[PDB]
């Protein structure tokens, strides 16, 4: 287990919102959206308002959207996840919800430290996550081809799709 090595998504594992432990190779071969989200920001409607509209708009292209809770950015995601799982249920988000995690900091999920380091997955003034909603585009075989910041909607993420398609 040395996330450094790591070549691609698809070699990480994560519980989802149920305590289910899903393994992300299943998304080989589909686009992915990667992000952060939290319930108590000023941006989640914005953000799970677009991310759901993304999804019901290019599910049959291969576009799966992937969302982490996570409480590390002004406590914003505080509920436990059977009521981060009923706030998203309020938005009939149908793309993948998963258990709350850290994404920054010594007990970051391997997947976050192995996506931070990727070469289109680096950020400007240091490579960790600045905020809620922070967003990463990868592509059919597991590898992070853009990062995207917590202020840009998701929205802004479309027209770099169909390069992957």
């Amino acid at each position: 287990d040395d996330w450094r090595c790591a070549r691609s998504m698809h070699e990480f594992s994560l519980k989802d919102i149920d305590g289910h432990m899903v393994n992300l190779d299943k998304y080989r071969g589909f686009v992915v959206i990667l992000t952060n989200v939290a319930s108590q920001c000023g941006k989640t409607e914005v953000n799970y308002t677009q991310l759901v509209d993304l999804h019901a708009r290019y599910a049959e292209c291969g576009l799966r959207i992937l969302a982490v809770p996570c409480n590390q950015f002004g406590k914003q995601e505080p509920g436990s996840n059977e009521e981060i799982k009923e706030f998203a249920a309020g938005y009939n988000v149908k793309f993948d919800m998963f258990s709350k995690a850290c994404v920054n900091g010594d007990d970051a999920h391997p997947l976050f430290k192995w996506m931070k380091i990727q070469p289109k997955g680096k950020g400007i003034l240091g490579n960790a996550i600045k905020w809620n909603f922070t967003k990463f585009l990868i592509d059919k075989n597991g590898c992070v081809v853009k990062r995207y910041g917590p202020m840009e909607e998701p929205l802004v993420i479309e027209k770099d799709l169909p390069h992957y398609f």
